[PDB]
């Protein structure tokens, strides 16, 4: 494992160092998105929760194609405000139900340490 706790204060500094191999060692799901919603990285833990094959979702649009259940003011709306503002740090519960057994999760969205990239972290609740 990669020892990083969900919701740590400096999580973006810790994950700046990890390649896809390392992101697969996290105990929670991690998605890296550009400012458009396109998927840059998708770890193994997220695949275990949603059933998606990480390698097959890279390059798709998260809100339009892969996870349309998050295309709502409660998820996408917050993301788009964060991108626009250039700052984002929010945590909330959500239910993932597109093409899967409805699953309650905790979501943490936060701006990456890198210019136009944004993290989505997920864990079961
Ligand atoms: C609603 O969109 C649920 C499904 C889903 C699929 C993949 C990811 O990463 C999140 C949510």
């Amino acid at each position: 494992m990669e020892h990083v706790a969900f919701g740590s204060e400096d999580i973006e500094n810790t994950l700046a160092k990890m390649d896809d191999g390392q992101l697969d060692g996290l105990a929670f799901g991690a998605i890296q998105l550009d400012g458009d919603g396109n998927i840059l990285q998708y770890n193994a833990a997220e695949g275990d929760i949603t059933g998606r094959d990480p390698k097959q979702v890279i390059g798709k649009n998260f809100f339009k194609d892969v996870a349309p259940c998050t295309d709502s003011p409660e998820f996408y709306g917050k993301f788009k405000e964060g991108v626009a503002s250039g700052n984002l740090n929010t945590m909330f519960e959500y239910t993932f139900d597109y093409q899967m057994t409805p699953t309650k999760v905790k979501v943490h969205m936060k701006k990456a340490l890198s210019g136009d990239s944004y993290w989505v972290f997920v864990k079961r609740v």
